[PDB]
Parts: structure tokens; sequence; C-alpha cells
């Protein structure tokens, strides 16, 4: 696994990044809530939201907090990535949406059942 | 004004610069459609939209465009730019304001006098 910053908003935004494939957006406050074993196949870019974790600064609501992360996809140029939530994360599903970016709540269910639910056979 | 280009979503946007200050995004279906003498004090960036003057691109939808707009901003590191709009721009106002940024129409005036309007009056 390898941890990395991203400059944006004034900010750097730290995250861990692992596996190669399509991306895919892990977030929660921080890139601990996210201990399960990871699926191969995806590349995946767990991150620390503002306020939280390695990154530092003020706690924000959740609508700017989405913006924090529509701008993480395009600045790195993941184009459209799936956004899975968990903890602080969940309150970004609707905010993320109207940033055009797909929310897949993951709350009690780890990342691999999820990615095969929402696109194994059906 | 000089001109320059940005890699995005695939495509290399094409834009004119001017000005120092504040950022302020004029958007139109490209640059020459911006004539008048541009104020000092703001750190203009006129652009081309993709399949119009200098960017190579597809014809695309006006909720699509809003997201290079946005991208565009984001991409540049110029925060949260009042974006002016003209012509094929003025179809983007909607969904440009839904992603966060605020925009101004200024088809019949002149930009100086939009901004020096929009600051003083109201």
């Amino acid at each position: 696994r390898r941890a990395g910053y991203l400059h944006l908003y004034g900010l750097n935004l730290v995250f861990d990044r692992v596996g190669k494939g399509p991306p895919v957006l892990l977030v929660a406050e921080e890139a601990s809530r996210w201990p399960e074993a990871l699926p191969e196949g995806y590349a995946f870019y767990l991150l620390d939201l503002p306020g939280y974790g390695r990154t530092e600064g003020p706690r924000m609501a959740p609508e700017e907090l989405a913006h924090f992360v529509a701008g993480f996809a395009v600045m790195m140029n993941l184009g459209a990535p799936w956004v899975l939530l968990r903890g602080l994360g969940l309150a970004l599903g609707p905010h993320l949406e109207a940033l055009g970016l797909r929310a897949l709540p993951a709350e009690g269910v780890e990342v691999a059942e999820v990615l095969s639910s929402k696109l194994s056979y059906g």
C-alpha cells in the first residue's frame, strides 16, 4: 500500500493508493475505516478527509467535503470513479450525486461484496 | 492576452488569459466573443469550449460543458471563480450554479460593467 497527497483548495489531502485497474474512491473520515482486504482488479484511493486522519484542515459541512472529493477525481484524472461511502462519508452521498459521481454506501459491508453486487453477473 | 492550453477530460482546452487579481472565467463558444477591453484587477480566463474555436472536441450538452468549466476551475486552482456567460455559454448557467460556481449573464453588457455592477449594486 502507499500514502501520498494532493494539494487542493489550499489543503494537502492525504490518501492511500493500492491495486491496479478501474479507479474507485473509498470515502470515510479517513483511510483507517477500510480495514478489510480489498479485491484485485481495481485502483483504490482511500482519502483522509480534511479535518480527519492525516489531512490537516478545518471541520467542514458535508457539501463542502463533497467538493473536495469531486475535486480529487478530476485533478487526479480518474474521470468519474465510483465512490464507496462509510462513516462521515455517508453524508456526502447526495452531494456527490449532484456533482456527477455515483455514490455507493458501503457501511457494514466489505468492498469486495459491494463491487460484486453492483456489477457481478447482473 | 496570452494563449494557453489545459489537457482536461481527454481534451486540450485552449484559453486566453489576461490580468492579475481574483480569477474570473469568461465563458462563451470561444475567446473572441469577448472583444471589449477588460478591467484591471482580475485574472481573466477566456475559454474556447470543446468543439469551438481552438479546442478540438465533440459537440456536447450544456450540462456536460458545465462540467468542463468546473473541471477547468479546480484544475487551474482557481477556487470558486465567477463565470460570466455569453452566447452558447448562457445555456450552462443553471448547471454551473449546481456545481457550485456563480454564473453571471453578460449577454448585453461589457464585462467591466457586469463586475462593477454586480459587486457594487445590491
